[PDB]
């Protein structure tokens, strides 16, 4: 297997707190960008924005950051057993009286988030700036051989706000907000193949749905070696697959049914609106949209197993651009066991479609072979796109 990521994925999974301590400050370097696009086009505007279920308020998705960091690391009195650490156990008080009142993201209502009291941008801002400064006070605290165990939640806090990251750029996107941060097509042979599929025991750092590591069998096939391009997808949008129903899955037709536009979303072709590239990745394409492509090209989506076989054997395989759409639902691997943010995975199985990869707004420390995105397999307003593939 090639390695799973960059290395900045590999530092901060497995590397010593040196590792970590870079891999904090550059995602609080990258929130804070992102902070200063939407205060360029919202002016620090509480909430700033509409409601809807996929948006949160940006001054709320700021607080969350720090609020998440400061309850896992400076409030958490046992940050050494990493996974063993009991959740529910009694924490020091946050540096504001209403941080757990106002941003656990497990405890307040989604409509309410509109409608909180909360400190103004710069108050936010003091917040997260004091509560980094914790994180890293204690994290120097670490020795450089600190065990997995000691690093978990310095890990966990970083990837989390790699995650908010992502989310401000998508959710800036469906705002039509600007911020300021394909090559030849290929059909690459997948050998039939036994695939090690997960986190193994003592890689660094693993999601808990990452687990546990289990053997499966690879079936022989042929997949795109990149994502499929528009120039690749509009063709089935001409030979009218958005009025033949008989491409879609059933969940696909009650979709498509309820479709104003026979096309897909953000393309008037032009994009956003700006003229469409057909070079770029397919993009803010939904399962159903991704499944239907396949079966009028006589293609499939591959299973998460076949897109993580082949991201970690084949050279060719060219990922990181748009999430790629999986055929497989957001299940636990066998032996899985919530990790002590226990709603991170546990509550989304079923409903959830499996992707994988990364997209163009994935930080380069969280993009990971291993990673599962998981998303209602309806959701456009994600960087999503697909691959396929077809029997050898
Ligand atoms: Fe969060």
């Amino acid at each position: 297997y090639s390695v799973a990521g960059a290395p900045e994925a590999l530092a901060l999974r497995a590397g010593p707190p040196a590792s970590v301590r870079a891999a904090l400050l550059a995602a609080r370097r990258r929130t804070l960008d992102l902070a200063d696009d939407f205060r360029a086009a919202l002016g620090d505007a509480y909430p700033g924005i509409g409601y809807a279920p996929e948006l949160n308020p940006p001054l709320w998705e700021l607080g969350h950051v720090a609020w998440f960091q400061e309850w896992w690391i400076g409030r958490n009195r046992q940050r050494a057993r990493g996974v063993a650490c009991e959740p529910d156990h009694a924490r020091e008080p946050s540096l504001l009286p209403q941080a757990d009142a106002w941003y656990d993201s497990g405890r307040v209502a989604h409509r309410t988030r509109w409608a909180l009291p909360l400190p103004d941008a710069e108050a936010t801002r003091d917040y997260l700036e004091r509560t980094l400064a914790q994180t890293l006070a204690l994290l120097d605290e670490l020795p450089p051989d600190a065990h997995d165990d000691a690093l978990y939640f310095f890990r966990l806090v970083a990837l989390h706000e790699a995650m908010h990251a992502e989310a401000a750029a998508y959710m800036a996107e469906g705002l039509g907000i600007a911020l300021r941060e394909l090559a030849e097509d290929a059909e690459l042979e997948l050998p039939a193949q036994r695939l090690r599929m997960g986190s193994d025991a003592g890689t660094g750092f693993a999601f808990d749905n990452e687990l546990l590591s289990h053997d499966v069998s690879i079936e022989p096939l042929r997949i795109d070696a990149q994502a499929v391009s528009w120039a690749r997808f509009l063709p089935f949008v001409e030979a009218g697959g958005y009025e033949h129903p008989a491409w879609w899955s059933d969940a696909g037709r009650d979709w498509l049914a309820r479709q104003l536009l026979r096309h897909p979303a953000h393309l008037r072709w032009q994009q956003r609106w700006l003229p469409l590239d057909p070079q770029g990745a397919a993009v803010h394409l939904n399962a159903h949209e991704a499944e239907a492509w396949c079966r009028w090209a006589g293609r499939r989506l591959p299973t998460e197993a076949e897109w993580e076989c082949a991201a970690l054997t084949l050279p060719g395989f060219a990922w990181g651009r748009v999430w790629e759409w999986t055929s497989s639902p957001f299940e636990p691997y066998p032996g899985f066991a919530p990790h002590p943010y226990r709603d991170y995975s546990a509550p989304w199985f079923g409903t959830r479609r499996v992707l994988r990869g990364a997209c163009h707004a994935t930080s380069a420390a969280l993009a990971h072979a291993r990673y599962r995105n998981f998303f209602e397999p309806h959701r456009r307003d994600i960087f999503a796109g697909f691959r396929s593939c077809r029997a050898p």
